[PDB]
């Protein structure tokens, strides 16, 4: 009967919860091992553990059955036999698990080992992408030594995995249809737990894809300024290699050339921080003491033991795309980042710390919980404090902004900075996941998906490749999200999401007044707020315990994701911007792209 066997059942979870962490933990020490020091031993190691796990999965999957699970009155006990039930990859045969395991670490670590030759010195071949060409694209230019960086680094960290790529497709919708999705989008949509996740979304971009449009205007009219017509022209997509980042997915390296007011402050601290010694410890404790601030929790000892925070001096390769590592114990997390002195990059110490929060947050939580409300939730953390950490009030707070007046001009040139990293982004990242959703489904030939991608970033972000591209080009897995197999609408849900936490901590730390001008969303500080640190530990203790919309209600009451506070932030801008298009007569939308042949 089923008062008895739920009784086992809530015994049968307690016990396997407890062995998932423990095999987990095994599973990402091999992993952790192999991303700090890629070797052939390591990958083959990081490998045959997952594999392991793998077959205990499947036996759990099947022993679920044995469970009348459905059946039971307990909301919490059907939700973590649920979670169980969910296989993803682990559900396809020994020998195609195997074979994918070695189709994600041939992608993964051909995008690691990329190693390109010296525009100037064809004998110096040993710039990497993090910091060498990064270095590059971020503070030249030179249009022809972008272009000359771009198609290097494209040809090898894309074209070069095309054939693993496919085959990586391939499994991935073989996996998706044994756990009875139509394809991988479908799976990887689920995490969500919403049946109109996509068209929420398409609506929310509607709304602030105006913005957008707007603001590539202008920077396409600055950057004619800059480079000449020749270089960029008023009615086509831009140039991407002139928007100081390899994806164009972010534009702030090139704000010395496209703010609003070029005589007045805009907010570089990174000199400052070299000048006063900056350390990528000195910024990992400055993150830690902003989470202390807030009343969260501070770092454990294993945090600073065992992270790596800065690039090996050795020959090693590695892993350096940043990342946070949960190994599912007691406060064993971890951060692999290499670490450089620069704004951008205190920010993602935040970003990282963010997630060591979460994990620290929700550890408690049995093991199927310990993970973000959902994947938005997880990215959203660490760019909330990020944003404050970002206003001027809080970088002059810390010394690394100095003799600044915050007149209209500079709080202009501050609201675009910002907007040239989060507007910019939304078209961006949703491109990453409707290009891969359009794969997953079957809706693209393969003698069409190269074209594919540049259209989907031409029709939405108006950017375009420096040259031309066809179909003997792969450029989708130079972007490491796409090499390393990441879901990347979590950065979309994340961007909306977080200011809807930021304007809630705002209001709750006394912040934010939209009636009072002396309490701007746009220089808020939330340092120091046990309050806003309050609404954190609710929602993020919660884990992924309950729905996220129950995990949104924790923390400000509210069910719905919302683009209200995105453009509540940036409204300011907006009105600026419009009126100062028209005032230059600036030419807004762009024709098709030339630049991939079919
Ligand atoms: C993805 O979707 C798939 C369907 O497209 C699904 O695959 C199906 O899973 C079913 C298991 O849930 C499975 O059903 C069993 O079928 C057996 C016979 O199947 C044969 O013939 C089929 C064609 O006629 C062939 O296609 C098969 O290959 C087989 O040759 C049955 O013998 C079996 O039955 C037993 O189990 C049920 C248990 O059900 C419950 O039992 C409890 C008792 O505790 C009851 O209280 C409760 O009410 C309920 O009945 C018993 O009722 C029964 O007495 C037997 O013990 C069972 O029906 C099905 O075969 C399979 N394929 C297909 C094509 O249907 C995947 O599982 C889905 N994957 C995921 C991850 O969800
Ligand atoms: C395995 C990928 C980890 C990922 N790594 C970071 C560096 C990352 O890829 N990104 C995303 C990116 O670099 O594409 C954007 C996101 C916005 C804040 C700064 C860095 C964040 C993460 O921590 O979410
Ligand atoms: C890298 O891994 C190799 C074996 O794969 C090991 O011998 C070596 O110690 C590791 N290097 C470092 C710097 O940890
Ligand atoms: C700090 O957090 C604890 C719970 O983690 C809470 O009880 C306490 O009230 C908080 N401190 C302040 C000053 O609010
Ligand atoms: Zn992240």
């Amino acid at each position: 009967a089923l008062v008895k066997e739920e009784i086992q059942a809530k015994e049968y979870l307690e016990n396997l919860n407890k062995e998932l962490a423990k095999r987990t933990n095994v599973e990402t020490e091999a992993a952790w091992a192999y991303g700090s020091n890629i070797t052939d031993e390591n990958e083959k190691k990081k490998n045959e553990i997952s594999a392991e796990l793998a077959k205990f999965m499947k036996e759990v999957a099947s022993d679920t059955t044995k469970f009348q699970w459905r059946s039971y009155q307990s909301e919490d006990l059907k939700r973590q036999f649920k979670a169980l039930t969910k296989l993803g990859y682990a559900a396809l045969p020994e020998d195609d698990y195997a074979e994918l395991l070695d189709t994600l670490s041939a992608m993964e670590s051909n995008f690691a080992k990329v190693k390109v030759c010296d525009y100037k010195d064809s004998t110096k071949c040993d710039l990497a992408l993090d910091p060498e060409i990064e270095e590059v694209i971020s503070k030249s230019r030179d249009h022809e030594e972008l272009a000359y960086y771009w198609r290097e680094f494209y040809d090898k960290a894309g074209t070069a995995v095309r054939s693993q790529f496919e085959r990586y497709v391939e499994l991935n919708t073989k996996a998706a249809k044994l756990n009875n999705f139509t394809s991988g989008a479908e799976a990887w949509l689920d995490e969500y737990e919403d049946d109109t996740f996509e068209q929420q979304l398409e609506d929310i971009f509607a709304d602030i894809r105006p913005l957008y449009q707007q603001i590539h205007g202008y920077v396409r009219f600055r950057l004619r300024k800059h480079y000449g017509d020749a270089v960029v022209s008023e009615t086509g997509p831009i140039p991407m290699h002139l928007l100081g980042n390899m994806w164009a997915q972010q534009w702030s390296e090139i704000a010395d050339i496209v703010s609003p007011f070029p005589e007045k402050p805009l907010v570089d601290v990174s000199a400052e921080m070299e000048k006063q010694g900056y350390t990528p410890l000195k910024m990992f404790q400055m993150g830690d003491d902003f989470f202390t601030s807030m009343n969260l929790t501070k770092l454990p000892q294993d945090f600073w033991d065992k992270s790596i925070i800065e690039k090996p001096t050795d020959g090693r390769d590695l892993v350096c795309h940043a990342s946070a590592w949960d190994f599912y114990l007691t406060d064993d997390v971890r951060i692999k980042q290499c670490t450089r002195v620069t704004q951008d990059q205190l920010f993602t110490v935040h970003h990282e710390l963010g997630h060591i929060q979460y994990f620290l947050q929700y550890q408690h939580q049995p093991f199927v919980y310990r993970t973000g409300a959902n994947p938005g939730f997880h990215e959203a953390v660490g760019d909330v404090l990020s944003l404050s950490v970002s206003t001027p009030k809080h970088l002059e707070k810390i010394g690394l902004l100095k003799d600044y007046v915050r007149d209209d001009e500079a709080r202009i040139n501050q609201l675009f900075l910002t907007a040239l990293d989060k507007i910019v982004f939304l078209p961006f990242a949703f491109t990453m996941d409707k290009y891969r959703w359009s794969l997953f489904r079957g809706e693209v030939d393969k003698a069409n998906w190269n074209c594919a991608f540049w259209k989907l970033r031409d029709e939405y972000s108006g950017i375009e490749p420096p040259v031309v591209r066809s179909e003997k080009d792969f450029d989708a897995p130079a972007k490491y999200h796409i090499s390393a197999d990441v879901e990347y609408l979590r950065y979309l849900v994340s961007f909306i999401i977080q200011f809807q936490f930021y304007k809630s901590a705002c209001i709750k730390a006394g912040q934010y007044d939209p009636d009072n001008v002396e309490l701007p969303l746009d220089n808020c500080d939330i340092y120091g707020s046990a309050a806003a640190g309050a609404a954190f530990h609710n929602m993020l203790s919660m884990g992924a315990s309950k729905p996220w919309p129950d995990a949104l209600e924790a923390f400000n009451g509210e069910r719905i994701m919302s683009g209200k506070a995105i453009a509540e932030y940036f409204e300011p801008l907006r009105v600026w911007l419009e009126a100062e298009n028209i005032k230059n007569n600036v030419h807004i939308g762009w024709t098709t792209s030339n630049k991939c042949v079919s």
